[PDB]
């Protein structure tokens, strides 16, 4: 493994002291060890770059651990291409090294240095040599300057003659460092948000604090704002990451077995410091309009009641399972809405109270997990709908990419029709929709990720099932995203056996789906 | 003499257990994992001395006592730490360089030997009948040990290493300052240089596994981890220097449990149980030792609370009793008496068909729930369901605060449950958060009527990774596992022990400690369990 | 042993960092500029030590503590930087000499390492893990350390030098009498010396100038702050140096070290005009008001006139005066041919405030904010104009209703800024700090110093010097981001150090104090350079 510029490489690196590491001899630098992986489909056009990396020792294992220590690196590395493909595909790609200060785009003709060209039906792997070119005397860690950069290009586009299922491959990237690397003056990403415990048992989602038992497809798309952060430490909703009393002061109820109705305004929660839309817990759902013996459907059910503002005493006689959401005018007309502007809070008892209670102002005091009301024991559709959540103004939607898909993680939770059923009943079972984990959710909100992702790509994770295995891809916005296409069927979780985190990839490459 | 460089060892002190047939025998036994790795004698990290640890010697240090003990191993040396991470083997000696931070007018001498492998290390190993060297305190200049490798194995494995020779460093005089007064400790610095056989072989890959030290992580305590009784953010330690006992969502060091609830809170919910009347306060009660819908245990359903019955009749409100707010529901088709919703009150009691009696011990007793107020009308029913939130509060009569609960004397546990007692100046503590109560369920925290607080066992992150994961052989019998906390204005140590409860050197105070100025949290590891925690707050 | 000479290095000391290779490679690399130059190894100011710096050691300091840092400079040598006004490079290392005034009877050590280029210094940096030498605190004679040049470059640029390793002396371990009592801490001395292989290249004219400036050591002259120079919001000689521990803000007549500023005058003083604004008078008191973002005839910014004081707007009426307000002798002139109206001259109180068409309500944020004038005294005659223009001077006074003095003005509360304007925190035991001087206030006009009646004082965030220093050159590349370029001022008893950041602000080690610093017994100013930003400031006062 020589290069053509060791000897000078060599001589200028000694302003740093002898050379460290440089035994000939030693296994961490006589075999290839595995660097990275990259996709390429057929709808790479030619001239398009698949692959590109600045020359660092972060790209070998042992010079990644070894770099730890030292304050200086110099010299060469060797990658090699390692191609996943079969005897019917076509194509060719082309690699080679462009020196420093040359611009890297869409505009790099690639063909046309010195370069080498790789095959889809390669078998054996093809070399490449990146010798250490660069205007310094030795590169320092911390600061390395200008170095040379190796770039990857369809040179002609893939072809599969039989057409299906199967259009890209994959391509594995292996390194080896040069005979003149060296060591001198010896020193002193969102992988971990989505670990397995999250998702096989012990996660909850943020809407219902129930534990995660399936993944739900949204073909249409939908959007959420409360209790869900970004990838920039920012959340537009009103809730804290927790399950905590919803509680308010300020508050009109009256009742003209009675059902007892309390509504305020929004924009008026001047004790929530988070946002003062609403009262910290107060479901993001629509009200659903109901009277006499009519029971509303799918309609957002927390046990609580009035409390005396004055000295904070609770009305013990309005202890119920109230209804809570947001509407619009319901000082007489119940009509729902999806919009926080300009809108009301109301909560509304499902159920005859003691007696009522005529009052100007009143508090409200509800607990934050609620329950889904139901008017028999049937089973109806997930809950909330797309068209029933409601989100402040400039949220972020998620729509679908391609083949892309946003999901919701779904869970089991109780209905008032039947309090029994969990899983498995006979009278069917009742899920309800969240759109991120708890612990993804307190993970965002406590640490900074504005710097692991760039604009247009998902942060990918591997979900290993007993039969095959599926993608997970995460944006900057905090939308979960699967390869599940049009579909809408529900995917189980039960047969997850690990979660392994895969990293930074293209939005527009398809998820593998293969389940 | 006042100057000291890099690659100076000083004063070369010898041991008879360092001989040119162990180094020897050493090097030629070594190569059965290959040609050796690292070996380069010119390199700069074998030829300098590094930096390892520091320890105090104070005049209140009898003979004998041990100052610095360490068993031989790659982790002693910075940079030999950083090359293990890559390396499946390793072999050959180490050798330690001491340096005392002295004067001419301090008395006192220090003893050192290497004890070979095999020999328990402990207050019963007498140093002084091992081969040794005294060290004296007014030394200007380095000392040097050199620890050779002593193994019945041909090499050390990284994931374990086997049978090693310990070095350890006693108190041979006691210290001396003629002067007195208030100087009386001198700091002593330990500098490693690996020995000229020392080797790495069977290179691996640096992400490869072979403590339960990420289970308490800062935000855990910083305002994110909740208790595992309240379900509410934890604001401070309380501690308990009676002692107590916590068995429901409570997991030890060894993967088991002696309650019945699981790291969650979910709806209580039961099928069978007798529910009558006789605005009217509506009373369930069943068996215990029925539940056998629950997979855990069958004493009580999963998130019954583990508190007495307070009894309470009439006009009367229970003080310090756990509410939830539910009713009773049709156990023939799963429909709920919807005039029976009100916030119940729940707990353990014996023989109450007629009489309330609380009690603390699940064997022959009863679970108990009551409405605290009127509901809208009763139901008879001979066989009735209980469906109730996990998520309770705290009842009491009127809108002043009470002292925090449950207290130790309320605590209902099981059978063989083991208890938690004082181990000399060392005090199990709880896990305080606030809590809503019923005479003023607005007051949360800086409130003119006081504030609430409830008391858990474990933290519920704790609890999961508890019974997750299995920890049964980081710790030895006797001794506790250390986390220290940092404040703006000194810190304190943590312990936890094999049976999972937690441990603090509050002595026999029992004011509330604040976690407001909590800034990290910084493992420390094993220690001996009788020796005092530092609380320097 | 007992006495050492000039050119005595005492107990020499190396580390691994000290090699043939490195001053073979240094030595060939450093001939692309030519000849050297200045080698004459028999000249005086080549072979003897030259005082540096003095720091002390404490027994309160734990171990890993950093007690002194310097960064490879030719400015670290008094003849060194003398000759580097005439050459274009220059290439080597350097020597340093350690003398510890201690006694036999104390203990502990210290420890001394080089640092290579790109490794951040903090505290989160262990020495003890670098390859180092041990020295204690009973040494005798003098122990010198050789720093070598180790650099990316082939040689360093005058303007521009690039990366150069450090020098950092810690505690290795703690110093302990055993005695005890009151007697905590001694003394060590630094001195230097270029090594044999120092050198320079490429002799160039003393008057040109380099792209970049080498490093601002002129901007803070002794006397800026012996009696001549002036702070940038009073125009009144600095007298002394008031903490400020909450922290501030400041924009207006305020520069950076890129060139830029988020103000909207210019650094000097004169007369503030406006042309279109709206004067009303509903002996009566004229008042005169305009819309910020309207000032198109100044170029710096259209927040505000050029001039126009940055505090906010307090509200008077009747009879009551204002207490703490900017007050400027001036008044209304006809914008259509520029005569002034003689009927309106007064002392006018100036100032920022939000919706006062009617409503006077103070604002400290040029956004959607208002720029409203007021005279305090009956006017000859009012005038009523829906177009009229203001014409002030910028030399104002501090408005108070009596003859008592009050507390500094502007307070932190009173300060109005732009948005984007950087805020100054405190920096472990580091506070910034203003510049106070002596201003008149209306309630006595004829109180100076040392009145019965008591003293004002204004306060400023810098020197009208350094602003004028700061607008002119670039300061871009001397300073990097986290540093402090530290100045000695020399009292007749002790000493203190003063930090600049690249934000602008200065910086003094005095805790959570708040007593003003008086300058009376300053003598002379000396320039220390750059240090790390959360290294305590001494403070021997």
């Amino acid at each position: 493994v020589t290069t053509e510029n060791a000897s000078t490489s060599i001589a200028t690196a000694g302003i740093g002291g002898p050379p460290q590491q440089m035994d000939q001899q030693e296994t961490w630098r006589t075999n290839f060890y595995y660097n990275d992986v990259f996709t390429w489909s057929v709808a790479d056009a030619p001239g398009n770059i698949l692959y590109t990396v600045q020359h660092s020792p972060q790209n070998n294992p042992f010079t990644a651990v070894l770099s730890q220590m030292y304050a200086g690196w110099a010299g060469g590395m060797q990658f090699r291409f390692i191609v996943a493909g079969s005897g019917v595909f076509g194509g060719r790609l082309v690699a080679a090294v462009i020196p420093p200060g040359i611009e890297i785009g869409p505009g790099l003709e690639v063909r046309q240095f010195p370069h080498v060209v790789i095959d889809a039906r390669s078998l054996e792997p093809v070399t490449i040599t990146m010798p250490d070119l660069r205007p310094n005397m030795y590169h320092p860690t911390g600061n390395p300057g200008l170095v040379p950069t190796l770039v990857l290009s369809v040179y002609n586009n893939l072809i599969n003659p039989f057409g299906g299922s199967t259009s890209a491959i994959q391509v594995t990237v292996e390194t080896r460092p040069s005979e003149d690397f060296e060591f001198v003056m010896i020193r002193a990403s969102p992988a971990d948000l989505l670990t397995t415990p999250v998702l096989t048992g012990v996660g909850t989602d943020n809407r219902w604090n129930g534990e995660i038992v399936g993944l739900q497809p949204v073909p249409g798309g939908f959007s959420t704002c409360n209790r869900h952060w970004n990838l920039n430490g920012s959340t537009y909703g009103w809730s804290s990451p927790r399950f905590a009393a919803i509680d308010h002061d300020r508050g009109n109820a009256s009742f003209p077995n009675v059902l007892e109705l309390w509504y305020a305004s929004a924009g008026s929660a001047a004790d929530n410091p988070i946002s003062q839309i609403a009262p910290d817990g107060f479901p993001d759902m629509s009200f659903v309009p109901f009277s006499g013996i009519t029971i509303p459907t799918a309609g957002w059910v927390g046990f609580g009641g009035i409390w005396n503002s004055s000295n904070g005493a609770p009305y013990v006689t309005t202890m119920q399972a109230y209804e809570l959401g947001f509407a619009t005018g319901v000082p007489s007309n119940p009509q729902p809405t999806t919009t926080t502007s300009g809108a009301q809070i109301v909560a509304k008892s499902i159920y005859g109270v003691a007696n009522g209670i005529n009052q100007t102002t009143a508090g409200l005091f509800v607990m934050a997990s609620g329950v889904i009301s139901t008017p028999n024991s049937s089973a109806t559709t997930y809950t909330p709908q797309p068209n029933r959540i409601v989100n402040a103004p400039g949220t972020p939607a998620a729509a679908p990419i391609g083949k892309n898909t946003p999901i919701m993680f779904a869970s089991v939770v109780r209905r008032t029709g039947d309090i029994n059923a969990e899983a498995g009943s006979t009278n069917g079972t009742q899920y309800g929709a969240g759109s991120q984990p708890l612990p993804v959710t307190i993970g965002l909100s406590l640490n900074n990720y504005s710097s692991a992702l760039m604009p247009g790509q998902f942060f990918v994770w591997q979900l290993n099932f007993a039969s095959g295995f599926m993608e997970l891809g995460l944006s900057v916005d905090g939308y979960f995203y699967a390869g599940t296409g049009a579909s809408a069927t529900l995917i189980d979780l039960s047969d997850l056996v690990d979660i392994r985190p895969v990293g930074p990839r293209p939005s527009t490459s398809t998820l593998v789906y293969n389940l």
